[PDB]
């Protein structure tokens, strides 16, 4: 004759979760439907769990709830509604029905009771016709677009505030950048008016710079940078530890030979021995030739041609060769600044009669090294790549779909930040035209050039490093990017195999989930999209097995959460002290040996506030928000499945146990290598 439901709504903790709106559930189940009840007495406020009773209809089995918020009256501030959860009893059911939400309710809500199911996993036809309905309508709100035809797709929004409500910042991310950007501002004009009149003289002038920010302690390379051993080592644990690979024969523009760097060879082997012993590696940055810096310069293969106070910056596409020593270290042992080797584009090595002369060749394999790294290796290949995996997953998983769960807490964030970085970060003026030498437009075309060669591959960690020869720690010790990088690595594969095997039970419950082929299929043809002058994407255009959807999430969710946490979370020490590592350089390279002298090398270092304005940089992407939720922590995640509650269990405990692996490790290093320690790994790329 009638039911009595018991309902209770627990609204999110975050800023603005709350709502004064009028709200009403309608509840539908096996026997019809109630009419939308009120929820009127007392306030939903963040993090509130609130309880009503309501009476209606009988529906028997419960099968689906409808929110709708009547958007607020004329007082209302932010009548938006975050919803964590509903939980139902009914007076003729004995269950408990649970429907986790973890998005924002604007007008309309639909939620489902239990757990995550795959589109032809057998539910009620309303649930299905619900679902599809979901789906067409994430395709009108999340929509590709593109820089150009050479950069991956990315979200349709003008500015942050045209993004969904469920992709934009917090209100604690947002504060947390705009208060950065202040703060960076203060700093920048309180350390302009000390060093004003500073007479820059020496390397050791550019500490001042770092002083009067919050960067969480002096940079690590502050007192070492000089050194050539802290120099090497940085190709390994530093910013940019993708590109070293070992060396199983010189290039043939690279024309090193036994009498160059046999003074620095210390295991009684010459060069030639060296190689086949796997302890010689090696960099080579020809992708930044034809380079267009700012000022205009181009770079050419051989440098640039002979050519006020213009703002004029210089790059480089250098060689690099190393030799892991006696003890482990791995030593620069000789540098060619540019592609075409010769008379005016020679050999440097750490013997040169001058010694100004191998400063500045490491400063030029630096410039090269920044401009690499903040382009390719950090922004274009976690952020603005993965950006269009985040887009496909709003467009193409249903909210109720197991890996739409499992990849919520990773593809957050993305969206925001990119949408505010093409506006004031990489885009034109942004703060990177400030500090880099590609800046001013070149440093698009770069990041095109990148894209170009791009393959999902490259995102497989264990793959890429197997590749570069830099897997085995015989012969290429104290990597610690590498070490900790596949632990992390191994943990979220045994963590998502075990998710998808609860879902899926075989591969043909892959080929049948028209869902996850439509995501995987949208990337394909509308994300990385292999355009006139692309190598092939590596991007499938369907899954057909249960390992190769593990591999593709793996990918993805390390490098959402690990691979930016490495490559930006590492920036602080890396370029917190400017001569460590120089984004711009003002001058050309030198055309003959004998040259160099402190002065010649300061007056090509960056300026004052060039420096200052890479520090400023660097501050604002470094920044943790205050809500952040490191990897793991999947407090805010929309799971009911006992099963997989219990495979995060494992998964948590797991990370746990490398966290005190990663701290024993630390505790006998000179120099701790922290960013890839979970509590400092976020789950998503959002800054
Ligand atoms: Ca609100
Ligand atoms: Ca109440
Ligand atoms: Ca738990
Ligand atoms: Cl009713
Ligand atoms: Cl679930
Ligand atoms: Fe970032």
């Amino acid at each position: 004759h009638h039911a009595i439901y018991n309902v209770e709504v627990e609204t999110g903790d975050r800023e603005h979760a709350g709502t004064d709106a009028t709200i009403t559930i309608r509840i539908t189940g096996a026997k019809g439907r109630t009419d939308y009840l009120k929820l009127d007495k007392g306030s939903f406020e963040a993090g509130s769990k609130e309880q009503y009773t309501v009476q209606g209809f009988d529906v028997g089995d419960i099968q689906l709830i409808e929110l709708h918020s009547d958007g607020g009256g004329y007082w209302s501030g932010d009548p938006d509604w975050f919803v964590n959860r509903v939980i139902i009893i009914s007076s003729t059911q004995d269950r408990v029905y649970s429907f986790p939400c973890f998005r924002w309710v604007i007008k309309d809500m639909v939620l489902f009771p239990g757990e995550a199911t795959l589109p032809f996993n057998e539910v009620p036809a309303i649930v299905s016709e619900q679902r599809q309905k979901e789906l067409e309508q994430r395709k009108l709100t999340y929509q590709w677009d593109y820089v150009s035809d050479d950069m991956p797709g990315n979200i349709k929004a003008k500015t942050h505030d045209d993004l969904p409500r469920d992709v934009q910042f917090t209100d604690e991310k947002s504060r947390s950048y705009q208060e950065s950007r202040k703060a960076a501002l203060v700093n920048l004009g309180i350390g302009s008016l000390f060093t004003m009149f500073e007479n820059w003289d020496s390397y050791d002038d550019y500490h001042i710079l770092y002083r009067n920010w919050i960067l969480g302690g002096t940079p690590n390379m502050a007192d070492r940078w000089h050194e050539d051993r802290w120099f090497g080592y940085q190709f390994l644990n530093g910013a940019n530890p993708v590109i070293l690979t070992r060396c199983d024969a010189l290039p043939s523009n690279f024309p090193v030979t036994n009498e160059h760097v046999n003074a620095s060879l210390d295991r009684g082997k010459n060069l030639d021995e060296e190689i086949k012993d796997g302890h010689i590696y090696i960099v080579d940055f020809k992708v930044l030739v034809g380079a267009k810096s700012y000022g205009g310069p181009v770079l050419e293969d051989i440098g640039y041609k002979v050519p006020d106070e213009a703002d004029i910056r210089y790059c480089a596409a250098p060689l690099a060769l190393f030799y892991v020593n006696k003890l482990g270290h791995l030593m620069p042992i000789a540098i060619q600044i540019n592609q075409e080797p010769g008379p005016e584009n020679p050999i440097w090595t750490p013997h040169e009669e001058n010694e100004h002369d191998w400063m500045m060749a490491k400063f030029w394999l630096g410039v090269a090294e920044s401009n690499f790294h903040q382009l390719n290796t950090h922004l274009l290949r976690t952020h603005l790549t993965t950006e269009s995996f985040a887009l496909s997953t709003w467009r193409n998983l249903a909210s109720a779909h197991p890996i739409f769960k499992l990849l919520q807490p990773h593809i957050y964030g993305v969206l925001a930040i990119d949408t505010i970085g093409r506006k004031e970060l990489w885009g034109s003026g942004g703060i990177v035209d400030q500090s880099l030498s590609l800046g001013g437009g070149g440093h698009v075309t770069f990041m095109e050039k990148c894209f170009k060669e791009v393959n999902l591959q490259d995102y497989h960690l264990p793959n890429a490093l197997k590749k570069r020869g830099v897997d085995d720690p015989s012969k290429l010790p104290g990597f610690y990017y590498r070490d900790d990088g596949l632990a992390l690595w191994e943990a979220i594969e045994t963590f998502i195999g075990e998710i998808i095997a609860i879902f899926y039970k075989n591969d043909d419950d892959v080929k049948r989930d028209n869902e996850i082929q439509s995501w995987i299929y949208d990337v394909h043809k509308n994300g990385w999209r292999v355009n006139p002058g692309h190598q092939d994407h590596g991007v499938p255009a369907s899954f057909e097995s249960r390992e190769q959807l593990k591999e593709v999430l793996t990918s993805l969710v390390f490098t959402f959460s690990c691979q930016h946490a490495a490559v930006n979370f590492s920036q602080k020490d890396h370029y917190g002290f400017t001569p460590n590592a120089p984004a711009i350089l003002r001058h050309p390279p030198p055309k003959k040996k004998g040259e160099a002298t402190l002065q010649s090398i300061l007056s090509t270092l960056p300026s004052k506030s060039q420096a200052a304005k890479a520090i400023a940089t660097v501050y604002i992407l470094t920044k943790f928000s205050e809500d952040e939720r490191y990897l793991g922590n999947y407090s805010a995640t929309a799971w009911e499945d006992k099963d997989a509650l219990d495979a995060i269990n494992r998964f948590q405990d797991k990370l746990e146990d490398i966290s005190k692996k990663i701290k024993q490790r630390n505790e006998n290093l000179e120099v701790p290598y922290i960013y890839l320690l979970p509590e400092r790994i976020p789950n998503g790329t959002a800054i």
